[PDB]
């Protein structure tokens, strides 16, 4: 689709058998999601950095549907003020900025 | 242009007679810029909210060129880890998300 930016660009994602809402956030490098139990191995990753770091679990090559596009990408899982789709997954769905 | 998201979408902005770099950030409601002295009246605004708020100066109807597009928009001025173009200015330049 083409998403105008008058409102927050919140979209439905399907991940690990759950549907969720997440923000399409081009100011985020990585994708961070709140409350999802994903199968397979993870490694700990530090994110944030302002005030301290936040530790999260990094699962790679994760199947995720963003707005009806089935893609594969690193998802970071742990505490977040909001679910965020970062650039890493926006590239996989072919999402560009246009004007 | 069409901006792919493999790298951070950093663009040149011209504001109050200076050229600057800022991030096109669709996860930011407002536009926040570091070190710029803008003429005219402002009001104090609280932004952030996690850990505390950050006080900044809000100047409205500010002339700004983003990537060669001359637009008018509210700019918030004060301390920021990076210069951020928020949705408020992305709408003015006609910037959408596309996939």
């Amino acid at each position: 689709p083409q998403i105008t930016l008058w409102q927050r660009p919140i979209v439905t994602i399907k991940i690990g058998g759950q549907l969720k809402e997440a923000l399409l956030n081009t100011g985020a490098d990585d994708t961070v999601l709140e409350e999802v139990n994903l199968p397979g191995r993870w490694k700990p990753k530090l994110i944030g950095g302002i005030g301290g770091f936040v530790k999260v679990r990094q699962y790679d090559q994760v199947p995720i549907e963003i707005c009806g596009h089935k893609v594969i990408g690193t998802v970071l899982v742990g505490p977040t003020p909001s679910n965020v789709i970062g650039r890493n997954l926006m590239t996989q769905i072919g999402c560009t900025l246009n004007f």
